C-alpha cells in the first residue's frame, strides 16, 4: 500500500511505503484519534523476532543482507538468548541502532543531523560513580566550548528489570525548583518534584532561581547517588537584548547544552534504561516554553511591563509582543557567544528538506505535527502547511516511568 | 473504553465517555495517525434516522414516550414509502445547532446554543437561493454586532438535483494570474474566479474585489449574482501606532460565512448550507494576510518597519507578524465590528470544553485545528489534551461542484 502526504503550500505530494514497517501501535483507532495525547522483562519467545528483524534491518543497511556474515550472526544471536536469555550488540550495531533511534524520533524536528551523532558506549559501566565520569566525559565532549556536538551514551542494557542502571534527572542540565511556603516557586517550577528528591537525598541546596541540578544516578539496580556536575563544565549563556539595555537586568540565563536523560532506547528488543543524549537548541524551547509557559519561569508579564506595552485587554497582543522580544533576546545571546542554537524559521526548513530526502531515499519519515510545529508563529513555519504520518518504527527512543515511582529501596 | 485527557499546565484531568457514541472513522489506524491530514438507501437511512430521533427525544426528556415511539413509526413509513423522510423544524434547529457542537475543528463552538437557523427548504430556483442569502447576510452581519446564522436549502433526493453555492465562502475576494507571473488579489479564488468570468462575471480586476455568488439550485447550471455592496461590510485595515499602515490599502470583510460544507442531519445531506459567526483575528492576520500562497504581505510590512530581513535570526517575520495581527484586531474594535482575539477565544473553549465534559461526557476537538497559527503555546489549548472523534449531525466536506456538475 501507498499513503500519500500534500503540502497546502507548494502542492508537492510525497509516497509513504515506510509506514509498512511499522510494528508498535499509535493509541489511535479507526474511531479516536489520539493524535494531541502526550503519553499514549521481555521473553525469549518475544526477543527472538525482534533480534532477526533488526540485524536484517542492519545487514541490508551495510549492503550484507542474506551474506555469511549476516547469517553467522542471526545464529549467534540466536544461541546466545537460548544459553543466557538475553544478548550482546556488537558495537557496529549499537552505533546503527542509536543513530537509527533518533532517525525514527518523529516528535525530533532536528533529525536532518541524525547521521552525525557520536556514540560513548558505557555498557562495561558497573557504579554510579562510573557513570558520572562517562557523564561529564559527554558533557565536556559535547559543548565542544560552545560549538556544540550531538552525542549520547549507551549504559548497559535491562536484563531482569530488578538492575535497571537509570539517569534520575530528566535533563543532564536543569535548574532547581523550591516551592515556598507562600505557595510561590523560586527558580523552576517544573523541577520542584526532583529538586525536592535531590535534597532528600543529601543535596545542600544553594536555593537561588538558577541553580544547576546535581545528577542523581543508579547503577545496577542501586539506590541512586549524588553528583555534582564540575561547574566549569556547564556552560551558560546570559540573556540580553540587542535593543534592550534593561533586558539583561532581569537576571536571565540558560545553559547550552540541551540533554535529555530519562528514555529509553530500544535496539533489537534490547532495553537500555540509561541513555543521556544532547544536541543542541531551537531558540523557541528556551525563549517559548522555558520563559514564557505560565508553569515555567512564566516571564511575559514582568517583560511586557518593561516594554510598556497595554495591557489592560488580550488584545492589544502584548503577550505576543513580550514573546517575540524575548525570542530575539534567546537567539541574540547565544550567538554573541558563539553558542550554536538555530531558529525555529530555520529548523523547521531544514527538517522540511530533511523529510523529502527521506521519502525520496527511505520510503518515509514518520512525523509527529503536533509536535514538530513550533509553540510560536506556527503557520508562518512551513511545516504548519506540511501534512505528516506518525508511526513508530524501531530502534526507538520511548518513554518510560520515573524511577522514584518504581524503585526497590535498598538502604 | 473510558478514556483520560490531561491539561499539561492546569494538571486538570477530563474523562471521555462520549467518545463511545462516535459513528464515522477518522482515517486513523492502530498502525498510522492521520491526525495532520486535511481530509482524511432505504436500508442504510432508517439506521441514521433513528440514531438521531433518538438523541432528539433523549435531548427534551422525551425518550421511550409515545410521541416518541410515533414518530419513529411516522419516518419508518415516510422512508419505505417515499425513500426518504421531512424533518420537522424543532429536528432541524436541534440538528444544524449540534452539527456546529459536533465541528471537532471549531474553536467557537461555546456559541453552538445560539444560531438562527433559517429554513429554506421550499426554495425552488437560484434566484432564491440569492434572497435567502442576502437576508442570511443581513441578519448576520446587523450593522457590525454579529450573529451567528446557517441557512439550509434543500436535501438531496436522487443526487442530480443538488442545490449548492458554488463559493467557498458567501463573501471572498478574486484572484486573477498576471501577464507578470504574479497574482492580484487572492491567490486561493484564482480558479473560482476564473469559473466566474467564464460563466460571464464582469471582473474589475482588482485587489479586492468581492466576488460574485454562483449559485445552483435543483441540480441546474448555476447562475451569478452580485451581492449588493451595502450588505458587505468591509473593514480598512491600520495600525494604532504605525501611520503608514493604511498606506498598503489593505481591508478584510467583516462576516466568515462558509457556503461549501455538506450538513448531515439523521442520514439527510444538506449540500447547500452556508454558515456564518465572526472572526477570530488570527484568521486574517496571520492566514490571510501572511500565508505565503495568500496576501503573503509578510515582506512588505518587515520593510516599512525598518527591521534586519537579512537573517532569519532577527526574527523579523514573527515582529512584523504581531503588527499586522494587532492592526487586524484594532480595525474590527474601532468599527465596531465583531471579532475576537486568540488568547479570548482559546480561553472561551477550553470553558466550553469543561462545560462539554460535565454535561455532555465529552468534546471531539482537533488540536492541529484547534491551536491558533501564532503564539501557540501561550494560549491554554495548547497545554490541552484532545480527543478527536465522528459525532453525527455533522458538517462535511464535499467534492467541489465544477467537477461534479455536468453542463
Ligand atoms: C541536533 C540538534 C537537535 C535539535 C535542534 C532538536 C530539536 C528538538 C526539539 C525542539 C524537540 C522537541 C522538544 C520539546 O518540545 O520538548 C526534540 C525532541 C526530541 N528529539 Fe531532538 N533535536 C536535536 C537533536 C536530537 C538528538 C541528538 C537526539 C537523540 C540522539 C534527539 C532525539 C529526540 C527525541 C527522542 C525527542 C522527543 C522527546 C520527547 O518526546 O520528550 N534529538 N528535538
Ligand atoms: C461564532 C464565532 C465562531 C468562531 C470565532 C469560530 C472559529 C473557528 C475557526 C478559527 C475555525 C478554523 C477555520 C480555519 O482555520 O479555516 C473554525 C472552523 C469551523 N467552524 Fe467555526 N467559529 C465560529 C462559528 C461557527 C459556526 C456558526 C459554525 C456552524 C454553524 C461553525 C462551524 C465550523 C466548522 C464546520 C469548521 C471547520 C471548517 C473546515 O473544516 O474548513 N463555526 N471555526
Ligand atoms: C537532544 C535534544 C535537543 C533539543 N534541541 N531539544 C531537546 C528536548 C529538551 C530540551 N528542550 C525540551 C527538552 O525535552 C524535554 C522532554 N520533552 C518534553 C516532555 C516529554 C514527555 C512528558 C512531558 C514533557 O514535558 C533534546
Ligand atoms: C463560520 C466561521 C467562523 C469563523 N470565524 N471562521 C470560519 C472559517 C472561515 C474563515 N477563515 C477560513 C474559513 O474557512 C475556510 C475553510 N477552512 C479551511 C480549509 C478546509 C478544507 C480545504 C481547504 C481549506 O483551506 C468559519
Ligand atoms: C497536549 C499537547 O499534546 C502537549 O501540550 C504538547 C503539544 N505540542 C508539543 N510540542 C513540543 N515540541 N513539545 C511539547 O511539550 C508539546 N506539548
Ligand atoms: C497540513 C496541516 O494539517 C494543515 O496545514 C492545517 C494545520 N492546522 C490548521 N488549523 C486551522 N485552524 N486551519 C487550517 O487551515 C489548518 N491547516
Ligand atoms: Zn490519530
Amino acid at each position: 500500500r501507498f499513503l500519500k502526504v500534500k503540502n497546502w503550500e507548494t502542492d508537492v505530494v510525497l509516497t509513504d511505503t515506510l509506514h509498512l514497517k511499522s510494528t508498535l501501535e499509535t493509541g489511535c483507532t479507526e474511531h479516536i484519534c489520539m493524535g494531541s495525547i502526550m503519553l499514549p522483562v521481555r521473553t525469549k519467545d518475544q526477543l527472538f523476532p525482534l533480534a532477526k528483524e533488526f540485524l536484517d534491518q542492519y545487514y541490508s543497511s551495510i549492503k550484507r543482507f542474506g551474506s555469511k556474515a549476516h547469517m553467522d550472526r542471526l545464529e549467534e544471536v540466536n544461541k546466545e538468548i537460548e544459553s543466557t536469555s538475553t544478548y550482546q550488540l556488537k558495537d557496529t550495531e549499537l552505533i546503527y541502532g542509536a543513530k537509527h533511534a533518533w532517525r525514527n524520533a518523529s516528535r525530533c524536528v532536528g533529525r536532518i543531523q541524525w547521521s552525525k551523532l557520536q556514540v560513548f558506549d558505557a555498557r562495561d559501566c558497573t557504579t554510579a560513580h562510573g557513570m558520572f565520569n562517562y557523564i561529564c566525559n559527554h558533557v565536556k565532549y559535547a559543548t565542544n566550548k560552545g560549538n556544540l556536538r550531538s552525542a549520547i551514551t549507551i549504559f548497559p542494557q535491562r536484563t531482569d528489570g530488578k538492575h535497571d542502571f537509570r539517569v534520575w534527572n530528566s535533563q543532564l542540565i536543569r535548574y532547581a525548583g523550591y516551592k515556598q511556603p507562600d505557595g510561590s516557586t523560586l527558580g523552576d517550577p517544573a523541577n520542584v518534584q526532583f529538586t525536592e528528591i535531590c535534597i532528600q537525598q543529601g543535596w545542600k541546596a544553594p536555593r537561588g532561581r538558577f541553580d544547576v541540578l546535581p545528577l542523581l544516578l543508579q547503577a545496577n539496580g542501586n539506590d541512586p547517588e549524588l553528583f555534582q556536575i564540575p561547574p566549569e563544565l556547564v556552560l551558560e549563556v546570559p540573556i540580553r537584548h540587542p535593543k534592550f539595555d534593561w533586558f539583561k537586568d532581569l537576571g536571565l540565563k540558560w545553559y547550552g547544552l540541551p540533554a535529555v536523560s530519562n528514555m529509553l532506547l530500544e535496539i533489537g528488543g534490547l532495553e537500555f534504561s540509561a541513555c543521556p543524549f544532547s544536541g543542541w537548541y531551537m531558540g523557541t524551547e528556551i525563549g517559548v516554553r522555558d520563559y514564557c509557559d505560565n508553569s515555567r519561569y512564566n516571564i511575559l508579564e514582568e517583560v511586557a511591563k518593561k516594554m510598556d506595552l497595554d495591557m489592560r485587554k488580550t488584545s492589544s497582543l502584548w503577550k505576543d509582543q513580550a514573546l517575540v522580544e524575548i525570542n530575539i533576546a534567546v537567539l541574540y545571546s547565544f550567538q554573541s557567544d558563539k553558542v550554536t542554537i538555530v531558529d525555529h524559521h530555520s529548523a523547521t526548513e531544514s527538517f522540511i528538506k530533511h523529510m523529502e530526502n527521506e521519502y525520496r531515499c527511505r520510503g518515509g519519515c514518520p512525523a509527529d505535527w503536533v509536535w514538530i510545529v513550533p509553540p510560536m508563529s506556527g503557520s508562518i513555519t512551513p511545516v504548519f502547511h506540511q501534512e505528516m504520518l506518525n508511526y513508530r518504527l524501531t530502534p526507538s527512543f520511548e518513554y518510560q516511568p520515573d524511577p522514584w515511582n518504581t524503585h526497590v529501596w535498598k538502604g
